[PDB]
Order: structure tokens, then C-alpha cells, then sequence
């Protein structure tokens, strides 16, 4: 498993450019999840049973 | 498994450019999930049974 | 497992450029999660059963 | 050259507001200008000799 | 050259506001200018000889 | 050259506000200028000889 001469880019994120202006906002939450904003999750590997990788706004009520 | 001379791009994200202006917003949540915003998930691998990779707004009520 | 001459970029994040202006905001939370802001999670590996890697706004009520 | 998501305003006028409640006015005039109200001039390019551009309440005589 | 998300304003005028409550005014004039109100001039380029650009309440005589 | 997220304002005028409550005014004039109100001039480039640019309440005679 070898790279001799290259440019290897795995699991990256860039130039994520967000601009806002005069943005008014109201939020109300009771018990749940609310995700309002820039998020960058860059991974290369997640191993394992029953896993959760890179969740976002994840309401997990179980019984 | 080898790259000799190349440009390898796997699982990437770029130039994600979001612009907003004069955006007014109201949200109300009770127990669930609400996802209002830029999200970039870049992975190369997720291994494993019963997994969840890169969820978003994921209400998981189980019994 | 060897790189001879290269440029290896795994699990990175850059140039995440967020601009805001005149942004007014109100939030109210009771018990849940609320994520309103720039987030960069860059990993290369997460190993293990029943894991959670790189959660965000993750309400986990269990029984 | 390439503009991604950009905004390019060369000689514009915007987001002007004039609120007025319970305003009382009176005017009298004799042979001259009076400008009581909103004006919004946006010119990109003007040329000439002895030009007059974007005048308001102008009085010329000889 | 490349503009990503940029904003480029060359000769603009914006976000002007004039609030007025219970305003009383009177005016009298004789052969001259009076400018009582809002003006918003935005010029990018003006040329000439002996030019007059963006005048307000101007009186010229000879 | 590349502008990422930048803002470039060359000759602009913005975020001006004039609030007025219960204002009383009177004016009298004879053959001259009076400028009682808001003015917002934004010029990027002016040229000429003997030019006059962005005048307000100007009186010229001979």
C-alpha cells in the first residue's frame, strides 16, 4: 500500500464559505435538537458495530 | 495498491458557497430535530453493522 | 505501508470562512440541544463498538 | 476573472426610508426652486463640457 | 482575479433613514433655492470642463 | 488577486439616520440658498477644469 509521487486528498473539506447579512432569527426548543450553523465534519475512518459517526440534530429516544 | 504519479481526491467537499441576505427566520421545536444551516460531511470509510453514518435531522424513537 | 514522495492530506478542514453582519438572534432552550455556530471536526480514525464520533446537537434520552 | 456569489454595485442607491407622522407643512414661492421631497439619483457616467448633472433646486440666470 | 462571496460597491448610497413625528414647517421664498428634503446622489464618474455635478440648492447668476 | 468574503467600498455613504420629534421650523429667503435637509453624495471620480462637484448651498455671482 504505497504512493510513489502524488497528491492524495482523502476526507477533506475546504472553501466552505458562508456569508450572512441582516439575518434575524428566533428559536425555541423543548427537549429536541436544533442545529442552525456551519458544520464541517471530515473523517477518514469509523469502525465499530452499532456506531453513529458524524450525527447532527440526532434525537435518540430509546426503550 | 499503489498510485505512481497522480492527483487522488476521495471523499472531499469544496467551494460550498452559501450567501444569505435579509433572511428572517422563526423556528419552534418540541422533541424532534430541526437542521437549518450549512453542513459538510466528508468521509472516506464507515465500517460496522447497524451503523448510522452522516445522519442529519434523525429522530430515532425505538422500542 | 509507505509514501515515497508525495503530499498526503487526510481528514483535514480549511478555508472555512464564515462572515456575519447585523445578525440579530434569540434562542430559548429547555432540556434539549441547540448548536448555532461554526464547528470543524477533523478526525482520522475512531474505533470501537457503540461509539459516537463527532456528534453535534445530540439529544440522547435512553431507557 | 470569475465572480462566484458576488454582488457588484457601481453607482446605485438603495434602502432609503422616510417615515413621517402628523407632519404639517406650508410653502410659498416666487420664481425660485423649492425641493421638499425625496430624491435618489444614481448615474454611472456623465460627460460633456459645461455639463450639469444631478442638479436639485438649481437656479440659473444672466 | 476571482471574487467569491464578495461585495463591491463603488459609488453607492444606502441604508439611509429619516424618521419624523409631529413636525411643523413653514417656508417662504423669493427667487432662490430651498432644499428641505432627503437627497441621495451616487455618481461613479463625471467629466467635463467647468462641470457642475451633484449640485443642491445652487444659485448661479451674472 | 482574489477576494474571498471581502467587502470593498470605494466612495460610498451608508447607515445614516436622522430622527426628529416635535420639531418646529420656519424659513424666509431672498435670492440665496438654504439647505435644511439630509444630503448624501457619493462620487467615485470627478474631473475637469474649474469644476464644481458636490456643491450644497452654493451661490455664484459676478
Amino acid at each position: 500500500v504505497l504512493y510513489v509521487g502524488s497528491k492524495t486528498k482523502e476526507g477533506v473539506v475546504h472553501d466552505v464559505t458562508t456569508v450572512a447579512e441582516k439575518t434575524k432569527e428566533q428559536v425555541t426548543n423543548v427537549g429536541g435538537a436544533v442545529v442552525t450553523g456551519v458544520t464541517a465534519v471530515a473523517q477518514k475512518t469509523v469502525e465499530g458495530a452499532g456506531s453513529i459517526a458524524a450525527a447532527t440534530g440526532f434525537v435518540k429516544k430509546d426503550q
